[PDB]
């Protein structure tokens, strides 16, 4: 291809085990309203693997992959929006030394639910500004467990998964092209998840279980339902007229929605319901089974069409991906060919 | 072409004295006699992505870059920022800059306004219509979950927020070079589990560095660790400065971590053989260690007192657990309006 093109190398995933649906309910983490809302079937849940070490072990899949050598990786971007575990402590350091054993740049990104976006965002920029920049690795890992947070209820809607994913980017070449990515940010949202005035400073830190539905009633009771919910829709619209404009494609062209692994309702009303498009064009199925990832879900989404020969060569994919702040991301990638490791 | 720093700036709460802290119980005579630190900003109410915004107002007010010319907005800090799921560098757009650019966090621990400062470069010179950049830091190092005086002796924490504009287009002062070196070899050093295995599973209790290091160096030998940190530290220092085409006697000022004196003799007093006095080593041990905003600090600081000259060259100096360094050689062009003389 041209110069100024970019790649996708590899990219790989580390799930934990499945917990599903039922055995949700019958623990009392779900009742079964929030079982029927949601639609969700199972979450891949984490036993003792930390955040870092989920990120690592994708990444290693990832580069391995990409055939990329260690050499040629000339940054580590880690992304996460919930504690990896230890204060202080480097956890992208820990990603490159386990995982790819050089000495570029390794650091965190952060963007809540769009950090992976977040981070392709800042590796692209990373690769372009020097001409003989070649690689970089992205990486996302979280752990949601009791008692800081609740993956069924902390925040309703949605059911959280512990696990890593991870994205090898390329100046050089891979088996896919990215042909736009685009980003949106309404920080007029940004009080919707915190305590404290929604225009105001934040009230005191709140370590505790995470409980964004009552700080959302205090950001609507403020700003107002109709300011709110015409704000959250302009910038997802935004995001995506932009990424698809930038791709020279319409929403037509494009052969698989990779969505958020939120709940039924949430992606219904956000997606499906606004769209007009069908699930079965989604990773809809794939996302009921895993949840959310942090902010991962769009490689985990990506991984998995590419790895099940759903996206075929020459057709266009769609990246969605959005976080509290509120930040959008969308991105336009086009496979060239079918990787090796993958099924037809 | 090389980039600019266009405006900077701190928000500072008010001091809490070494005596008041030794009245207190929280620093005994040994500790504040080794580290020598004068007093600590200390916040009350203050959050770090508020202190991060206020040093932000100030930062772009004085640069007078508008709001449309910020590109990019990136908030650095090493401990919890106070909300989970909720995005401070979103606060700090909305407070400070009120545009609609990306707004990110980036973190390296106390590397981390250097780690964001790489970025930020990066995407200014990623694509040719792309202006300023705003990079801040903020925390607030408060119990039970951290002790400032000792989570990790011989540094003393502050809370605080500071800020730097970044610029492709001019500014009072010229980013001449900024290298940063990485070894993370050394990991393992802060936190627990087995140095070359997996991390031990979520902490709790607060902050402990130095059961952590102990542990290290008990594994990995303290031999390899102290010359494997002394080597990072070169890589950086000798970087920058080539890059910079100088060397540290043509350097007349050097920014310092706010680490205790100590710390401060043994890493580069009595190893780089440069002077105390041409040093923010009075600022820092009055201020103490901003998370990862130390370098932004001390050349506000430099910078508003009028200590650096116009053709000087300044040396930014930081390290933050991975580890990670950073050196930066900044020339000053012109003292700027705010700067006293």
């Amino acid at each position: 291809g041209a110069p100024g093109d970019l790649y996708v190398a590899g990219c790989g995933v580390w799930l934990p085990p499945p917990v599903t649906t039922e055995q949700a309910l019958a623990a009392g983490h779900c009742d079964r309203r929030l079982a029927s809302s949601t639609r969700m079937l199972s979450v891949a849940v984490a036993d003792k693997e930390t955040p870092a070490e989920m990120a690592a072990l994708a990444a290693q899949t990832a580069l391995d992959r990409s055939g990329v050598a260690p050499a040629h990786v000339d940054l580590v971007l880690h992304a996460s929006l919930y504690f990896q575990g230890h204060h202080l402590w480097a956890p992208s350091s820990y990603v490159q030394r386990v995982a790819v054993g050089n000495r570029c740049p390794a650091m965190e990104v952060r963007q809540v639910s769009n950090g992976g976006m977040a981070a392709l965002e800042l590796a692209r920029a990373y690769l372009l500004a020097a001409p003989d920049r070649v690689a970089a690795l992205i990486t996302t890992g979280d752990r949601m467990h009791p008692p800081g947070f609740d993956r069924w209820s902390s925040d309703p809607g949605t059911v959280y998964a512990d696990g890593g994913t991870a994205l090898v980017l390329s100046r050089q070449g891979g088996f896919a092209r990215l042909r736009s990515l685009v980003t949106v940010s309404e920080p007029v949202l940004e009080g919707m998840h915190r305590g404290g005035h929604p225009f105001g400073p934040p009230s005191p830190e709140e370590q505790r279980a995470v409980d964004l539905d009552a700080h959302k009633r205090a950001y609507v009771a403020e700003a107002g339902s109709s300011f709110s919910v015409a704000r959250v829709s302009a910038g997802q619209e935004e995001a995506l007229t932009g990424a698809l404009e930038a791709a020279g494609a319409g929403l037509d062209d494009i052969s698989r929605v990779v969505l958020p692994h939120m709940g039924w309702r949430r992606l219904s009303a956000a997606y499906f319901n606004k769209w007009h498009i069908q699930p079965e064009r989604t990773t809809w199925e794939f996302g009921r089974r895993t949840g959310h990832l942090g902010g991962g879900d769009p490689i985990a989404g990506f991984d998995h069409l590419v790895g099940s020969g759903r996206l075929a060569p020459g057709e266009l994919c769609l990246l969605v991906s959005v976080g509290a702040g509120f930040s959008w991301s969308c991105a336009v990638v086009e496979l060239l060919e079918r990787p090796s490791w993958a099924a037809a």
